[PDB]
C-alpha cells in the first residue's frame, strides 16, 4: 500500500509551510485495529487555496465544503479544513473532532504517530462500542443519516453499538425522513455486502428504523439464509423474494434503469416453473446466477449458455427484409412475429442457422 506513506508526506509538505496537519478519521480507526485504511484524510488548518499552492496537481470539487484532494505518488489524499457539518471553517483541530459522529471516527495521529484522543476512540475502538461524539442527540439532530450510518459500521467492524447512542437512534429515528433516499441507499447497499448483517438488520429494526425508513417495514424479513455474492443488488433481491412482492415496492430507493433490469428479471426468473433453451438464451448469465441464488440452486449457469447454438439475436442469418422479399408482403409489425418463430426454432437446434434453409422452412409454413 502507498496511501498512508502519501498522507505522511503530505502532512510533511504541509507542516513546513508552517500549517498543523494530521492523519482524520477512519484511517487512524483502521491503523489502530490492524487493517489497511481504504482512504486516508488529512485534517489542516490550511486553507483550501493554501493548500493548492503548496501542491502541483489537485482537484477543487469539495472546495465549498474547504476539502481539496492532493494527488501524488500516483494517490488521491483528501485534505480537509478544520471545519463543523451549511459548513463553517473553525481554527482549532478539537473544534473539528467534536463534531464528528463516534468516537472511534473521532481521533487524529500526528507525524510522528501520537494520537489525540480526546473522547475516549481508544478505549471505545478495544472494547468494540460505536458511541456518539459527546450529546448522541446533537450528532443526531445535525445529520439524521448518523443514525444509519451507525448500523453500517456494526457490520462493518463487527462492533456493537453503544447503549445511550442506540436508545438516541429510537427517540429521534423519525428525523430519517429528511435524509436523500439516495444516501440511505447508499449505506443499505454497504450493508448489504458488509458482515454481521444478520445483527446489522437487527439493529435497523431494533433502532425503530424500520418504523420511517422508506417502506422500511420490508426490511424485517429472516435474514438468516442470505449470504451476499459481493453484489448489492443481490440485497434487494433477497428481501422481494422472501416477501413475494414485486419490484415497484421499492422503486422509492430510486434505482438505475440497469439495476431494475437485474432485479426484474431475477424475479421472473424465480417466478418460472421450468427453465429451457430458450430461458437461458433470453436471461442475462447476471440474472440467471442471481436467481438461482435466491432459490438455491447450484447449477453450472455458464456452461448451457455456452452450449446454445447461438447466442444472440445478432447471430440469426435471416432478417425482416429477407422475409419481406420471401413472403411478396410489406413491411409490417408481423415481421417481428415470424422472426422470433425463427429465433425459437434455432435456439433449440431443430432449423440450421443457415439462409437457405430458413428459406425453405419460410416458404412451407406461410
Amino acid at each position: 500500500d502507498d496511501k498512508m506513506n502519501t498522507a505522511i508526506k503530505v502532512i510533511h509538505t504541509l507542516k513546513a509551510a508552517g500549517f498543523e496537519a494530521y492523519i482524520v478519521g477512519g484511517a487512524v480507526r483502521d491503523l489502530l485495529l490492524g487493517k489497511t485504511p481504504h482512504d486516508v484524510d488529512v485534517a489542516s488548518s490550511a486553507l483550501p487555496q493554501q493548500v493548492k499552492v503548496l501542491f502541483d496537481r489537485t482537484v477543487d470539487t469539495g472546495i465549498d465544503h474547504g476539502t481539496v484532494l492532493v494527488l501524488l505518488d500516483g494517490e488521491g489524499i483528501e485534505v480537509t479544513t478544520f471545519r463543523t457539518e451549511s459548513v463553517e471553517f473553525v481554527l482549532s483541530l478539537e473544534e473539528d473532532l467534536r463534531r464528528r459522529d463516534f468516537t472511534i471516527n473521532a481521533m487524529a495521529m500526528t507525524e510522528d504517530l501520537k494520537i489525540i484522543d480526546p473522547f475516549g476512540g481508544k478505549e471505545d475502538l478495544k472494547n468494540k462500542v460505536i458511541r456518539a461524539v459527546g450529546d448522541p442527540d446533537e450528532r443526531f439532530e445535525e445529520d439524521a443519516l448518523r443514525m444509519l450510518r451507525a448500523i453500517r459500521f456494526s457490520g462493518q467492524l463487527d462492533f456493537i453499538i453503544d447503549m445511550k447512542t442506540l436508545l438516541s437512534i429510537r427517540r429521534h429515528a423519525r428525523l430519517i425522513r429528511f435524509i436523500a433516499v439516495e444516501r440511505l441507499k447508499s449505506e443499505i447497499d454497504k450493508i448489504f455486502v458488509n458482515p454481521s448483517m444478520q445483527k446489522s438488520m437487527a439493529y435497523l429494526k431494533d433502532s425503530v428504523l424500520t418504523r420511517f425508513l422508506p417502506v422500511g417495514g420490508l426490511f424485517e424479513v429472516d435474514w438468516i439464509t442470505y449470504h451476499t455474492d459481493g453484489n448489492p443488488t443481490y440485497g434487494w433481491l433477497y428481501l422481494l423474494h422472501q416477501q413475494k412482492r414485486q419490484f415497484t415496492d421499492i422503486k422509492d430507493y430510486r434505482f438505475s434503469n440497469e439495476e431494475k433490469r437485474l432485479i426484474e428479471k431475477s424475479l421472473e426468473l424465480t417466478a418460472l416453473n421450468t427453465w429451457d433453451q430458450w430461458t437461458f438464451y433470453k436471461y442475462t448469465l447476471k440474472q440467471l446466477e442471481m436467481a438461482s441464488r435466491v432459490t438455491g440452486k447450484k447449477k453450472d449457469l455458464a456452461a448451457i449458455k455456452r452450449q446454445l447454438p447461438i447466442q444472440s439475436r445478432s447471430e440469426l442469418a435471416v432478417d425482416g427484409w429477407d422475409l419481406i422479399e420471401w413472403s411478396g408482403a410489406k413491411s409490417g409489425p408481423w415481421l417481428k412475429v415470424w422472426i422470433e418463430k425463427i429465433e425459437r426454432l434455432i435456439v433449440y437446434g431443430i432449423l440450421k442457422n443457415d439462409k437457405e434453409l430458413i428459406k425453405d422452412w419460410f416458404e412451407d409454413e406461410y
